[PDB]
């Protein structure tokens, strides 16, 4: 697929320049509307590696590399996981090979959105020194491959590298993911069978970031909710994450009726409110916490 | 220099992409017809490590790999000599840090020409087992930085990269390098003593190489002479080189009056007899191996 050939090599060619380009004491405001651009054009050559002819960009790579470490992430580790092999379709987006990450075409609209909410994002990042259940908007690019032009952006995976996620919600609180809905979680009776003091650490995650959302008027946003079930993978030691990688992870209390590990954060945040040009950004958070803290009762 | 760092940074870039392509059973046509162009915008991202725009062009990449592999010259050993540390100017061409190659600027006209006799160089290269005193063509580029445009290319240092030259001549046999010319070659009394058999190998591939020289028309090449003085250089042991390495030195013999080792090789070919729109090739030959077998009669 020449769109992944691109990707790979463009991530490739990224994080290798950034690894000459010094680690700044702060981003500057130029940081935040800056870009790198590549054009490749190769006549009667190295026609079986890869197109002949693509252009490659990323957006504000200064800031994006500032980010990925403060989620933890390394730059090499980065590469390795979007290069030593193809990411997997999904019948849409794309997971890394090793499942640590989803590549997410997107559009320009999306594109001009993230830029206008970069330094906000930025700043909140900060000030919650990276825990938040967020979004991690890891990296950013425009590929071109004949007349074919895509906008990408990778995040973490909600879901563990490792462990298997056999049932999967995606709740808002009122095309689509293959995941069951609102309506379906509430028929099934699921419960989530985790402690009152991982409750509170959970809630009050969600409580700031979703106000912050709200603040930026954007909308249609959801917690995606994926159950690893342990007594089924008997069909790291057994229910084991690593929390630095599988960073969503919770295990459930000791009483639990099912040995179950659950991945909870907030997925799909870049719709602003205008650009509906019906619900309004408060109204939705509103609708939205109230929910998740009634499925957390 | 912006020049120097997009040629280290074309060259680094060259390299490594070819490390992704196969070595070829053989050179096809359409080798002799292609080129990677690559294009480069940073817009506020990188103003340190080199310039924000530019261009790099290499002809024929699978040619020339092919003629460094004939001349004894490994892929990473070329990158790292270019790379590792700048090209050192001369007042001009430059020399890679190591010595072991030169870098050249010429004209978009000598780069047609370097093109028109590819194929002839590349089947008398194979014919001869690399063995000649030819220029060793390495490399071919176009740079553009700002809206400053520059072809270059890069040959084998005629020149030991280790052992010192203390007196150079550029012999043609009737703007320029510094080197003394044909004339105080001849006030001097300069010999060189070689032996007979060393005359002999060295004549032979003269001969044979300058009619190839003929046969496409070229002329205005001559024969650069390069002395080391092994007594002077005394204020691998002494008068020792690597011949793997140091392709054009030249032993004295056992009675030279002097130690001395020799570096001769045919520079400067490029010049076609029509671009000239006096003397034909075939005079200029004729005038330039009786001159050449006269100085080591
Ligand atoms: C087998 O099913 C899954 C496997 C894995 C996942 N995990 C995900 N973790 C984080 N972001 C994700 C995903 C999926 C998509 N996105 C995502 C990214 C970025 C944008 C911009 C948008 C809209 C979605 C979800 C599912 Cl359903
Ligand atoms: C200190 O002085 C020197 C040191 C070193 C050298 N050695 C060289 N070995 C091979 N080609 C060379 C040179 C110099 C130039 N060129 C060269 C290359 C390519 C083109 C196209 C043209 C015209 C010349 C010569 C001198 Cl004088």
């Amino acid at each position: 697929d020449p769109l992944l050939s691109v990707l790979m090599w463009g991530v490739n060619h990224s994080i290798n320049e950034l690894s000459h380009v010094q680690i700044p004491v702060m981003l500057m405001p130029d940081d935040f509307k800056a870009y790198s651009k590549i054009k490749v054009d190769n006549h009667l050559f190295n026609k079986e590696n890869m197109p002949s002819h693509f252009k490659f960009k990323e957006y504000c790579p200064m800031v994006f590399r500032n980010l990925r470490e403060r989620f933890g992430i390394d730059d090499q580790d980065f590469q390795n996981s979007l290069t030593r092999s193809a990411p997997l379709p999904n019948d849409r987006f794309h997971t890394s090979y090793d499942k640590r990450y989803i590549i997410k075409t997107i559009t320009s609209e999306d594109v001009a959105e993230m830029h206008n909410i970069l330094k906000k994002y930025h700043q909140y990042i900060v000030e919650c020194h990276g825990i938040t259940l967020l979004p991690q908007f890891l990296g950013m690019y425009r590929l071109n491959v004949d007349g074919v032009e895509i906008y990408v952006i990778v995040t973490r995976n909600v879901f563990s590298h490792r462990l298997s996620v056999y049932r999967k919600y995606d709740l808002k609180g009122s095309k689509e993911l293959p995941t069951l809905k609102d309506n379906d979680f509430i028929n099934e009776g699921q419960k989530i069978y985790i402690d009152d003091n991982n409750k509170k650490v959970f809630l009050e995650k969600l409580k700031k970031d979703v106000e912050f959302l709200a603040q930026l008027k954007l909308m249609d946003y959801s917690l995606l909710v994926g159950i690893h079930d342990v007594e089924r993978a008997e069909q790291l030691a057994p229910g084991e994450f690593d929390p630095n990688i599988d960073v969503y992870g919770i295990k459930c209390h000791e009483n639990s009726p099912r040995k179950e590990v659950y991945f909870m954060a907030i997925i799909d945040i870049l719709t602003h409110y205008d650009a509906k040009k019906t619900v309004n950004p408060e109204q939705y958070s509103k609708r939205f916490l109230d929910f998740i803290g009634h499925i957390l009762t």
